[PDB]
């Protein structure tokens, strides 16, 4: 339920978490957060530790 987002962007680097009951919901939340902060590039997902990595 606790999903982690790794931000590796040119102007924003770090991690942020959300407690979402669904991975697509979690992705949606992270997409909104990253987009709101102007972060894109590439997106990867690992379910082993439930981590979304967004690389810019």
């Amino acid at each position: 339920m606790q999903y982690k987002l790794i931000l590796n962007g040119k102007t924003l680097k770090g991690e942020t978490t959300t407690e979402a009951v669904d991975a697509a919901t979690a992705e949606k939340v992270f997409k909104q957060y990253a987009n709101d902060n102007g972060v894109d590039g590439e997106w990867t997902y690992d379910d082993a530790t439930k981590t979304f990595t967004v690389t810019e």
